[PDB]
């Protein structure tokens, strides 16, 4: 286990290079139903209750990072304390230890918070600041003594859900409020003791997008050297995410468009000494395995050459021709639906 190996003398760029290739436990601790569901949210989107044996298979395949997306909304109480349900926090800790016991990196975040409370407007800034502070105070305190293999991702895809700028990079107001929220979260985490003064932290742009105005307006809290930028880049959009559209990938235009997107991130952040994790990418199943393999290998290869680790979104949803069919692992048989994609990712990562 790497749970109690402490804090190395290491830079963020060095750490992200070692993170290498990641896998998110998607549609699991991030799934939601209602305030009545409690611990049953984990299984409400069709993933069996997580076991260490599932994580063992991820390690065995060659991944070196597991991201554990967690929706806290539905599991915390009223203002002003926003107390997190003790059983929920204990369940998160069990899963964190499945990952660290496999000698891998673990990322924990706040996930689908934007639908209720994480609304980045000037009007809501005071309330959202108090709330993100109270939540991270509790989460960071619980995880304070873990080693540098545990990373905190402060927010997921902060944005005003339903508004016109949701997928266009936000408004300037939205981006300023997000910077205020990440500053409050980082300052809260750093003040909680244990190893949290030294822990590596991930901070997203608006909606974790790579659009120019979103990447340019991101402010690293305190210019802290242990902050990593979090981007979600399901690139290119139609091939990766949209059913009944664009089932092929692999032309020179396709490759150069993806290299351009990754060059933009490399030139903006990596070459300027700022580490980046692409915390989500992937492709849905359009009965197009050969294109998905070519895309996975090229994405991982070109990101690795630029010092950027990538994390596949494995939501456990299987469905050729269906929306959001990103599954790679069958968590019940403990066998892979698409070992060819896994092999392409691991090979591309080096």
């Amino acid at each position: 286990s790497v749970a109690k190996t402490g804090m190395r003398d290491i830079t963020a760029l060095e750490l992200t290079k070692d993170m290498r290739l990641g896998w998110s436990l998607g549609n699991t601790m991030d799934a939601y139903y209602s305030a009545a569901s409690g611990l049953a949210t984990e299984t409400c989107w069709g993933n069996p209750k997580t076991t260490k044996a599932m994580i063992d298979k991820v390690k065995e395949a060659g991944f070196n990072t597991v991201r554990i997306p967690i929706t806290w909304a539905g599991h915390f109480g009223s203002a002003p304390n926003y107390t997190i349900d003790s059983a929920w926090l204990s369940r998160v800790e069990e899963i964190v230890n499945y990952v660290l016991d496999n000698d891998m990196y673990a990322i924990i975040n706040l996930h689908h918070e934007e639908n209720t409370w994480l609304v980045p407007t000037y009007a809501n800034q005071e309330v959202a600041t108090a709330q993100i502070t109270k939540l991270w105070e509790q989460i960071a305190t619980r995880f304070k003594d873990y080693s540098d293999y545990l990373i905190f991702e402060a927010m997921n895809e902060p944005r005003v859900v339903g508004g016109s700028a949701e997928w266009t990079g936000g408004t300037a107001e939205n981006r300023a409020v997000i910077n205020s929220l990440s500053l409050a979260a980082v300052n809260t985490i750093r003040a909680t003791g244990g190893n949290n003064e030294k822990r590596f932290l991930m901070v997203p742009t608006h909606a974790a997008c790579s659009l120019t105005d979103a990447v340019n307006d991101l402010v690293i809290p305190n210019n802290d050297s242990k902050i990593i930028v979090s981007l979600h880049m399901y690139s290119p959009y139609y091939f990766a995410m949209v059913s009944n559209s664009t089932p092929t990938w692999g032309t020179d235009s396709d490759k150069s468009s993806l290299s351009y997107e990754l060059d933009a991130v490399y030139n903006k952040f990596i070459k300027n000494g700022r580490a980046v994790v692409i915390g989500e990418f992937g492709s849905i199943d359009k009965s197009n395995l050969s294109s998905r393999v070519t895309h996975a290998q090229y994405y991982a290869q070109e990101a690795t050459k630029r010092g950027i680790p990538v994390c596949w979104w494995d939501n456990g949803y299987y469905g050729p021709g269906k929306d959001n069919s990103y599954a790679l692992l069958n968590r019940s048989s403990l066998t892979w639906y698409y070992p060819e994609i896994v092999q392409a990712l691991v090979k591309g990562s080096g």
